[PDB]
């Protein structure tokens, strides 16, 4: 068997779990305790909370932790509406500029609060030349009572880059007219989910306000962390949960030490490592696609995540082998070899997604989703690569 | 070292350790997918959910899976809100009764909506006579507006167990009334956080529509899980985070199966051996309650836990030792031997109606299911020995 749906999970890198594992026999005390056990586990967390800043290039009091990316995302969205509210308590409704290309945790919220009339919401579409939302047009849905444009930093189906860095500074310099017209300033939110692990995530360069971290992407635990730049003193975040006091209030409820040992460490190792994974990924992935242009033609092959120009992450190939019976999912029920997939792994009828980048329906019906990793070799590509041809000519029979 | 804290934590059975490792490399596939690690995944992910279902005598299909207690009870709260406002847009705010002892995940949120006039809420206190809130006064507390009461199962500083099962009846039989007056149905919750795994917890027998089990309480992880009775079809919930799906969208977020796996195995546990646990918890606690009146003196002891007439946790042991000196925190300072915990004197007391001479004094000592009576006595030595050096 060859994986290459690291998009959708990682597996765990074995520090991580040694990590993990020795955090559970050793370090099972009450954070909040001055016994061994506790105070280890308030140890381990300051450690995690250093180590995830550090991968980041931020500070650990601008990080806390949370169950997953969801969870981060949703509370970003909450707190922005919170916060509008709160101002207001002091009916016009916050409003809110994304992407047409978001994951399920961003979009939907920002559905749901429409629906329900509590906030007005852009999804601004991506070109379909250059594959991003055009910075020109984000600054164009701008309002009185825009309070937060949240772009992802990369596509999870695609892979394609956001110009996430273009997007502060433009909001930044938009903002110091506001200001000084009597009108708040507006935050910069992205989820990096895909890109921790595969390319440099530096804050300073992004620019952003806050930052989605999820732990399964990058060969760490299903849980999660959101930084908040200058969390207190710049900008304000509203908990959505109430209890008791940890993580400075701001996401209360016991702390998860062995999960939190196992973030923390991921967060290490990318810190140390990020441009070897980088390199190797891309080398992998580069080589996939030159081996299918090679083995299939390059006429019958289209690679929907390369658009003139743009940067993608360095490990995905989502594309699609020409021919009226070679859909994506059929495609893969066939290949005994590779395991990968049509596009997210909570949908598992072509990808919106795919369709939203203005992929002809025709090409986006036989799309794959193929992501590679850390351990992927070019062996594997090769294995990958004939399970792909012989069952191709399994379809066509 | 003996550890008699386990109302604030407990550690993790090898068993539920072994659960969890083993789900961490080889069930570590994403279980929306499908394919060996990510079946893997999705059938510890079942199989943990039946475990859970068969600890509280539910079906798995009214379990969700959260991170903890803390989202567990912020989740009703908020779900019970956000019905109400649906309910209403098609200024009435929603009326919830609770304790006056509540953990700090119900008691805030409650006091964030009083706050911000969202909701009102009824604090009910408990009696000083049987420590318990009085099932006649969280029925003497109901509104129009009134849609849930909670209240927890055991409370985390005295044990004191609340009649849940007698609250429930009483409001379902209200509940009958209402309904055919115009007036929605009240719904009930517990938060069972203390009492899973010291005493048998079965949602029938409890009666109620919404019940918080927290692994960490039970030799699990730190997650949690929240009961919905007959979830979907019979009890509304209103989730409050949107996503990819899982949890049959109620609570979404790619799931975790190490710590599924966990909660599932400590939810085992439970069901196989709780009467045990019981038993041996009560055995060594109440030796433990001799053991002080003898070394100190039964009129130099006063147990806070204990109310005639009213049960309480199995392991649980809120004392005093009286002496000007002797203030809880002071006195686990100079213990060698004991770690526990005094829970300022705590406003949990103090709402209990302890004087606050005797709260100060305070010490809460809970048992688990290693602890023994040997260990006791080297507890309560420990105890006059730093006692004795406090007096000089
Ligand atoms: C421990 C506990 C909880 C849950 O709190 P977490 O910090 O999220 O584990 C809830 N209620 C009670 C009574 C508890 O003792
Ligand atoms: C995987 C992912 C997340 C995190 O979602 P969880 O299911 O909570 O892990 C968030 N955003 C994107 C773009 C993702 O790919």
């Amino acid at each position: 068997k060859v994986y290459m749906d690291y998009n959708a999970t990682t597996p765990l890198e074995p520090e991580v779990i040694q990590a993990m594992t020795k955090a559970m026999w050793e370090a099972w005390g009450n954070p909040s305790s001055p016994y061994s056990a506790g105070r280890k586990a308030k140890d381990i967390i300051n450690a995690a909370r250093e180590s995830l800043a550090k991968m980041i290039g931020g500070k650990p009091q601008d990080i806390i932790f949370t169950s997953g990316g969801t969870e981060s995302n949703n509370l970003v969205i909450h707190s922005v509406v919170k916060h509008f509210h709160a101002n207001q308590t002091s009916g016009a409704k916050p409003h809110f500029i994304t992407s047409s290309v978001e994951h399920d945790s961003i979009r939907l919220p920002l559905e749901h609060l429409v629906e329900e009339q509590v906030a007005a919401v852009t999804f601004v579409p991506v070109s379909k030349v250059s594959g991003q939302t055009e910075v020109d047009d984000i600054l164009a849905a701008v309002r009185p009572t825009t309070r937060l444009v949240t772009i992802m930093l990369a596509n999870n189906e695609t892979g394609i880059v956001m110009p996430v860095p273009e997007i502060s500074q433009r909001i930044k310099a938009l903002n110091q007219e506001r200001v000084a017209a009597g009108l708040p300033p507006i935050l910069v939110h992205t989820d990096a989910a895909q890109a921790l692990g595969k390319q440099r995530v530096d804050v300073e360069d992004l620019g952003v306000d806050f930052l989605t971290i999820v732990g399964h992407k990058f060969y760490g635990p299903r849980i999660g962390a959101l930084y908040i730049r200058g969390l207190g003193e710049f900008t304000p975040l509203y908990p959505m949960l109430f209890g008791g006091g940890q993580e400075r209030n701001f996401r209360p409820g016991t702390e998860n030490t062995p999960m939190i040992a196992g973030l923390g460490k991921a967060a290490e190792l990318v810190t140390q490592n990020c441009e070897a994974y980088e390199a190797h990924m891309r080398d992998v992935r580069d080589y996939l696609e030159e081996r299918l242009e090679a083995e299939f033609g390059q006429k019958r092959i289209h690679l929907n995540s390369q658009f003139p120009g743009t940067q993608r992450l360095p490990n995905t190939c989502n594309f699609s082998i020409r021919g009226p019976r070679l859909q994506g999912h059929v495609v893969l029920a066939q290949c005994r070899v590779l395991m990968a997939s049509v596009g997210a792994a909570c949908h598992s009828q072509p990808s919106p997604v795919l369709l939203s980048y203005g992929v002809p329906f025709d090409v986006a019906r036989n799309a794959l989703r193929l992501s590679v990793g850390r351990s992927t070799t070019r062996a594997e590509v090769d294995l990958v690569v004939q399970d792909l041809k012989q069952a191709v000519a399994q379809l066509e029979d």
